[PDB]
RNA sequence: GUGCUCGCUUCGGCAGCACAUAUACUAAAAUUGGAACGAUACAGAGAAGAUUAGCAUGGCCCCUGCGCAAGGAUGACA
């Protein structure tokens, strides 16, 4: 994930590795790209492309 | 090597004499081997109970039925 820890606070690193499992930071990023890609494509006629 | 012997002997030289007394891992070079938790690649919930559904058994108290043993009170003229 990009969560940078500024200390070692093992209470919340803990609680972040949970919420962050199953690649969810990759998956988020994935699916904010397809979406995206999506909204150009409904928009290519009018935006040129 | 320096200096000296009344030495041979000549200043071209020779013989002897005093001092010098035992350094070095010694090494400049020879070669072929075995090698990360450093990177990238993979995984990554990197700390939880490792569960909850029935029925029957076991304990206590009644009720009913059957059996065993030992008994109590009562009833019946022609």
């Amino acid at each position: 994930t990009g969560i940078f820890m500024h200390g070692k606070i093992p209470t919340l690193k803990i609680s972040l590795i949970q919420i962050f499992r199953a690649h969810l930071w990759q998956k988020i990023h994935e699916s904010i790209v397809m979406d995206l890609c999506q909204v150009f494509d409904q928009e290519l006629d009018a935006l040129e492309i």
